[PDB]
């Protein structure tokens, strides 16, 4: 909402490989995801292409298993069908330097916050009492 923040938002513009994750399995199994999307999920090592274009912000994700890509303008809420198949009302907002993307879908929620650290793309992924945390590098 506030001034300042599509060049916040450009700080995460680039082209983001994986390199470690945490608990990912964990949080996939309180999340609901089915058996097979976890086995895929827990070895797939997806790059995350972030970009702005126009007042829209766009995440896309290739990997070997789901590619995805969603559209948005900061703080309006958008419906999202998402890699492991929920289909979401999703709103992503900028909390001071951090990228703060909530779905809600039959009841629940979970929140994913990206933040630069050490000039890496650090995700914090949670559901109820379970996280994850996912770390990417720029190519
Ligand atoms: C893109 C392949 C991953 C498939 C795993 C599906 C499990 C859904 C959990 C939420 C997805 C958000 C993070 C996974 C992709 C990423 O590294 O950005």
């Amino acid at each position: 909402v506030p001034r300042g923040s599509h060049m916040m938002v450009e700080a995460f513009c680039a082209t983001w490989k994986l390199t470690n994750s945490q608990n990912f399995d964990e949080y996939m199994k309180a999340l609901g995801v089915g058996f097979a999307t976890r086995q895929v999920g827990n070895v797939t090592k997806p790059t995350v292409i972030i970009s702005q274009e126009g007042d829209k912000v766009v995440i896309r994700t290739l990997s070997t298993f789901k590619n995805t890509e969603i559209s948005f303008q900061l703080g309006e809420e958008f419906d999202e069908t998402t890699a492991d198949d929920r289909n979401c009302k999703s709103v992503v907002s900028l909390d001071g330097d951090k990228l703060v993307h909530i779905q809600k879908w039959d009841g629940k929620e979970t929140n994913f916050v990206r933040e630069i650290k050490d000039g890496k793309m650090v995700m914090t992924l949670t559901f109820g009492d379970v996280v994850a945390v996912r770390h990417y590098e720029k190519a």
